[PDB]
């Protein structure tokens, strides 16, 4: 409805020189934290909002644990679904830990992004 206003997302909340800075930050005051962007598909109807959009998640975690992780954040119960997308494909298969994750993944700007959807394509 053109009454209510549209979802903004990160990247248009802050710029990407800002995004890049907040990176260094980031990484020199925990460097073993991998700094992750977790947003709802804009298209999503099944599926309720993350109470917050930036995690610092320790390099250790595997793909498995982070998805059990936003599940109970969400509170969602076992019969709906939920898929963990990176740049166009879906991590909901995999036990990678998000350091590798994070090497062959990230953006430019230095964080992870990752989308969250009730479906794996769209
Ligand atoms: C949103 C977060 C938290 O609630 C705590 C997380 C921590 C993981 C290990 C130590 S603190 C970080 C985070 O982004």
């Amino acid at each position: 409805s053109p009454e209510f206003p549209s979802e903004k997302t990160f990247k248009q909340r802050r710029t990407f020189e800002q995004r890049v800075e907040d990176v260094r930050l980031i990484r020199e005051q925990h460097p073993t934290k991998i700094p992750v962007i977790i947003e709802r598909y804009k298209g999503e109807k099944q599926l309720p909002v993350l109470d917050k959009t930036k995690f610092l998640v320790p390099d250790h975690v595997n793909m498995s644990e982070l998805i059990k992780i936003i599940r109970r954040r969400l509170q969602l119960n076992a019969n709906q679904a939920f898929f963990l997308l990176v740049n166009g494909h879906s991590m909901v298969s995999v036990s990678t830990p998000i350091s590798e994750v994070y090497e062959s993944e990230k953006d430019e700007d230095g964080f992870l992004y990752m989308v969250y959807a009730s479906q794996e394509t769209f």
